[PDB]
């Protein structure tokens, strides 16, 4: 209308967009920054970058922007776009975007008493510091850092607001705790003024229903099936074969596993700890078959059991497991013939007899040691899951 | 020509950019907003985001662009390139574009009587949420959010039109159900106005023939296949073999699987409770038989068969199955050696029909863990593809 | 130079580069749009998005760019920047770039009789269907639309002319076949006027030879070398190890054929077919193999051979293949003691021979399967390959 | 200074951008072009695209820019940003960057006497055809195409220099032989003046030891490994596993090397040649393995040996290879019972003697076997090895 | 206020943002640079590019902005935005960014006495040679270079100061050594006067804890469970298989560890060099199994033990290694019945006795096989790995 057309036309009259708008030009402006979280778009382990949405919070007093209402009946606001008004220059410092701002440019709305208003959109991109030590029952505080580039604390005098999580909408994977914030001057290299900045953290929790049933779960039944080489009989050349390709399948997980995990040398990840006590688990078991497995196909030529071993395997352990232990001249001709055949044969028992205990010793020592793996396997499963904190607590958030 | 040369010169006088065309200062602004989808360019589960090619549509009143066709006899209509005219500042809310505004700015067409019209196209990238539960027979809504950013309820007056599907280029993945929009207003922590926005909400169905072609079908076969190590013999040592390299290759397409997945904690998949499902029958086969193998090579002096097991195996489940169950000092010098040769064969046939009676017990529970197996894989199978919903008509509507 | 100077001082004089260049407002202006197809850059067959590096072609007529060549000896053309001259808003109706305009602006060159040409470069993504049912033999036509996006077909005539591929680098991977051009004219929901457009299809056929090398012939290969678990003697236990090892390689195969191929439920594809059929055969071949080991290791006190799979297993199959069929007190007690000890030998070779029965019709069945499921083999492949249209015509033009 | 700000007001009174700084109209502006080449920073195989870090170099006389030294002491040259004065729209033709001009604006350096510099970086990217029939021998040719848009040869008189590489830096994969030359004009179907072009060719010989050492030696150290299987015994029953290990191998290595080629169709490449003679070969081994386990099983009462085989492989191939060739009335009840068991035993002694000349022959075949497959290997390698051009100076340059 | 709009009226008058601030134009102006590190964002091994994030310092006088402060009491620094006054056009040659340019443009904070400062952000990405010869203990030199662009020694006179590291924040992978400064002019081929630059060497060493608890103690575990094969009895034919598993997984590791790691020729890494020494000891490891089995599974008619062997296997490894050393006419009749049966018992225990003999001397080289093998490993191992500088130092700095 002709109210707004005329407001317009007097508004931008003399005014200079590089001008802070103060009436006194030896006072501080006060600017009130806030935030706006809408969503967590991404959190990146490998790259240590955190992806969200956020609409940034601006406000301040202009001095030569007001009017009076009755002159202009129906105008109670205004906007200006980019580049026709003074706006504060706050950006992100921790920013890990291939351009620096990430905010979407848009109008800024006024008072009919010079009260401005900004409102930014945008999908913004920092990086922080990501601890995987306690991976998959881990909580991350993440940090955005705000504050004015080229303005110092004598003529930007930047306060702090609460943030605003009321349209925030939860993400299927991370728990959000809170967001608090914090305002704070610092002094740098460049000049003798101090520069104040906020400081906004994210504190978040994971939520580890996926993690468990996808990695842990899978993990565990399959080293507890590499205890069944413990229960084939010897006869059965198919203990090798079990152990090995168990080996093989768990190496595998570990490289799916660690393609998603940063390089980091801070210290050993809880996954990393379990994966490395599993494996170490299966190839004494494996070591424990080739053990047996030489028992079992002892030559009884070979030599005499020795003393020790014998006694202890074959009364000791057996008595502990309650293991079951088994056990004219023609006529002349003949009679030397049949003793021969006879004498072979009782050889051959003798040998066989052999045999026999050298195979049973290989069953009891197969058995303890099914024992001991599966007491070592149980403890150490155990003991690394609990060692993790707030583990109970986010099993209790999670599954129950 | 002529009279366009001197109607662009007129138009444009003392017309300000930044002023809101109406009459009057103190009514709102009515402002039609509708859509024109086009195409649905990606889906991604998951990174949440939805890719859509569709063209806004604006329509609004402007007080100042009238003017009389008689004075200018051939000119009808303008048009006018950005920056020169007003325009709405609508925006998408739920974004997921590393620039927050992905539409392109073209023309405004303007009638002679000030009816403005502005349809710029774009590739619409928006943060939805998808949910995977009964994936892969899911039937996702995602929503679109629209809403001028600066102008309240007491300027822009938005109202609703339905959206237009006529030039929809059907996709090959998802099948369109439908695009209903509704209008709404919105308090913000920011004012104490209210702000309206139009909210248009996309439902696609899932077309499953390539998930099932794909996934089910040879999950299904690979698990039939694994029964069969209840039909081999035990003499062949390859049913261990079998089983692992069978389960071996069930992990590898759980993982192919989950690289396809978010990693979010809402629920547990159907597909993932499939591959439980599968992948725990696999393992107890493997036990069975581990444990069949351990009663097939039982040592004849090891111990005598329980009076229960021998009982209830050799009778009972024999029964069930109809299984055939099987069955002159010279001279006396020579004398006790064929005594001693004769009695030698009869203890070996003892022992022989000992370890005959043990390979049929082992044999009897062979087949029966093979009936209660396939028994329990069929039911489970169907019971978790029936669980989900619409999966009878997704099967009819695909398939048939 | 002077004259130069003179001429683009005059020519921009009262100049309005949002006027139509038309000396009668009433008439419209007529518009010559081509193309100049030079690279096919890459064919997205999983993001359904054809690449393609191509040069516009408008030309229209300019009234007021028009000067006396005499009065200006010298100067023949001018050329004139973005935004200084009308140009059409022709665009790419079903364009896939995050940016719907992908042309680079570059000057337009006019005539001294006021001819305009406007030729820019770019790189161009265009959303088309294509079509796998056919893979790897098929044949794509992919549309490209461009029209006027706010001029009407009263205010714009557009007219069509032949595409040039004079300067067409041949591609390694597609063979082109044509390219031609349609002009149509079309109405929107948004107006009551006839809009415009030129759609330009490029027809493209897929080189086999690559796809042809690296999957089809190994798929070929590790088929037939399946069917060699058919010549192994049953006594090497090593028939399940070959049968699960090549079905293990296949799914792998398939892993890797599906990572490259749309997720569409339009068709089933032709390599999908053969693979299904493929695996299929296998695991065929592998219930087989159970089969056959299960009549090798026969237990004689089992129970007697079938009367009608005796007959016909030992004549009917063994005439067919010409199969070969094998095959004083004192002195009384050691009489009886000799005939124990020989009718336990005669009970042995009994036995002996039953075995010797069971392992020969073991032999004929593993033969007959042999010849069954290579004959099918054979034809299968054959057939599923031959199905497609220019299969032959695809096999004359890559390998001859 | 002064003198400066007065020289930047003098020059650009009256001064058009848009026109030819030449003195006569009529006559051409010479332009020199020419490149400096500093890196090159990726070679696309599959994707067919280079990307180089090049500064352009362009050079000419502006006749408006121009001023006496004298009534400027102290001021020698001038610079002026984009969009001040005039410059040549010298552009890459076959660019292959989604947007097509790649080039960083920077400032002209003006003479006193009005001589011209500008020297813009970037990063190009420029689609060149990559040859992979010598993969990795080869030698690639990528032409880079410059040449003005819209200037024909009667206005813009381009001219070549001779390219620097003086910074070049070298590359740790690439071997750079040379950077020629050539100007030629050519017609096109637009307009009927020639247009001429600089084509600058990049010459670059890959350097193989990587590729040698991590694709060629592992690839005849398993093949070499898969002759193995010809020394193994036939009585352990691990031949096939061996064999087909090797061969599902081989498979994961053509995988990975062809995960990195372009799916081109233009002819084979040497390195497709190599893989699929090794697995021919190993596909041939395994067959002959199942042929050897077939002779070693041989039941004696099967038939007898065909006279033919068993005189050449008894005779010849044992000759060839020095082959070790093996090789009252109760006494008469008691009489005719051992003469049954001496019966017996005769005749098992003789059935395995007939085993022992089949287990023989089955030797001698592998042997034999095993020399054919060592040379055929050993001869194919060396052959399709030496095939290529300019291997043994790869060879001599890389390793030696 | 009013001082400051009348400062920022006053200040720009006649102002031109082309011209070099200086008094006088025939001296040098002074421009001091530095460089601020704030993050490593990324090392790029396979690329050869290193992301970091840096804040840029420049500072000049300008001798135009001046003013008196008693004249305007208020005001002591004033900000001008990108287009307004004279900046240097300082770029980083060595760039590997898409566009050239990565600084974000920000203000330029201004003295009362004409003093200047400009601090742009950015995410720099430049192209440095990476040396992979001793990873993962390697120390990686990335030189950053930056420089005027179009202004010589005699115009812009370039200084240095030294870097701030202040606010470094330590990456989790890489430790940071220092990063020193080196200025230098150099002479270019497009004019004649030198080019002064400004060059920062970034020395960083890789933080080992990661690769070494991933790569090396998985491949040494590997390795050492590959020794297994030679404490396995032969008469268990599980002996291939352990050793084909192992070499396939270090196969895939392999694979693996080179998806990381560039295809440099320059020389030859030492996690290679590691790699080729393991699957080489491996594959002997094979071989030397192949004879082992050859040696047991030996036909006591094949030829007689060759003596040296006979004597050197017996004799002097048995010594070495203490190993135990294993070891009426009816009556006529029936007298050459028995013997017949006699002679073939004591010609069969003759047999078994060179079978014997044969299997004590496979036991005695496989003995021997492992202690050689076990030592050469680990020599080889521990030699490889010592071989690398600062690996003490490394190891002492991560694990300790
Ligand atoms: C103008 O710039 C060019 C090169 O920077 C110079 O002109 C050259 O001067 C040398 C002698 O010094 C001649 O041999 C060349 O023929 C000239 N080149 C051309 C294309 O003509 C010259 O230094 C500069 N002119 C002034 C006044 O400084
Ligand atoms: C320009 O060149 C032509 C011949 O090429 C000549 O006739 C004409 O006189 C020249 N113009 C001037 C002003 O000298």
């Amino acid at each position: 209308g002709e109210f707004q057309r005329k407001l317009y036309k007097e508004l931008v009259k003399n005014y200079n967009p590089l001008e802070r708008p103060v009436a006194n030009d030896s006072q501080p402006l006060t600017v009130y920054f806030s935030l706006s979280l809408l969503q967590i778009m991404d959190v990146d382990e490998k790259n240590q970058v955190l992806t969200t949405n956020i609409w940034l919070q601006m406000s301040w007093t202009d001095h030569y922007l007001q009017w009076n209402v009755s002159e202009y009946p129906g105008v109670k606001t205004v906007r200006f776009p980019d580049g026709q008004i003074w706006k504060p220059d706050i950006l992100l410092y921790n920013s890990a975007d291939e351009r620096f701002d990430a905010t979407f440019h848009t109008n800024v709305l006024v008072n009919s008493s010079g009260h401005c208003q900004y409102l930014p959109p945008g999908i913004f991109k920092s990086s922080c510091y990501i601890d995987v030590r306690w991976f998959p029952f881990d909580v991350q505080h993440c940090k955005l850092k705000f504050g004015s580039w080229s303005y110092g604390g004598w003529s930007l005098d930047l306060q702090m607001q609460e943030a605003d999580i009321s349209g925030y909408i939860p993400n299927g994977e991370w728990d959000l705790v809170g967001i608090p914030g914090k305002r704070s001057e610092r002094f740098y290299e460049c000049c003798k003024e101090p520069y104040p900045d906020v400081t906004f953290t994210v504190t978040m929790r994971r939520r580890t229903l996926y993690y468990g049933l996808n990695l842990l779960i899978p993990c565990v039944l399959i080293s507890a099936l590499a205890l069944l080489v413990f229960l084939l009989p010897a006869d059965s050349g198919e203990k090798i074969s079990l152990g090995i390709t168990v080996l093989l399948s768990l190496t595998v997980f570990m490289l799916l596993v660690a393609e998603i995990m940063p390089a980091t040398s801070d210290s050993v990840p809880l996954i990393a700890q379990y994966f490395a006590s599993t494996m170490i688990i299966v190839g004494l078991s494996v070591v424990v078959t080739v053990i047996v497995l030489q028992y079992h196909h002892h030559d009884p030529d070979g030599g005499k059991m020795p003393k020790w071993t014998r006694v202890i395997l074959l009364n000791w352990c057996a008595w502990f497991l309650r293991m079951k232990r088994p056990g004219d001249p023609d006529l002349a001709k003949i009679l030397e013939e049949v003793r021969y055949i006879a004498n072979r044969f009782r050889c051959q028992d003798e040998s066989e007899a052999v045999c026999s205990e050298w195979k049973f010793a290989a069953c009891v020592v197969d058995r303890l040691c099914l024992m001991a793996f599966s007491v070592f396997t149980i403890i150490c499963t155990i003991g690394i899951l609990m060692s993790a904190p707030n583990f109970v607590e986010a099993v209790s958030k999670d599954f129950a």
